[PDB]
């Protein structure tokens, strides 16, 4: 952002190696609870991961 | 940075607000010491203001 640069957050990754691999297929769901903006610490979504 | 989400300082205003336009317009330079990318905690000068 510009203004006042805080650097909100997009998405996310997580990294693959070569061990891994395996083990990054079996979680198919992925439910995450932020810290928004204008509100504080809301629980959001269950959504399937995007790959 | 467009790699990784940082936000390495560039410069640094300072607001002028109706009550202290005496104060301000009364420092010449300026010395500071921060955090650098590579090397520590070094010191950097004490260079003039740029207005």
């Amino acid at each position: 952002n510009p203004s006042t640069g805080n650097t909100y957050i997009n998405g996310m990754y997580f990294a693959p190696t070569q061990t891994n691999k395996e083990a990054l297929d079996y979680i198919q769901k992925y439910r995450v609870e932020a810290t928004l903006q204008y509100s504080g610490f809301k629980d959001i979504g269950t959504k399937d991961k995007e790959m």
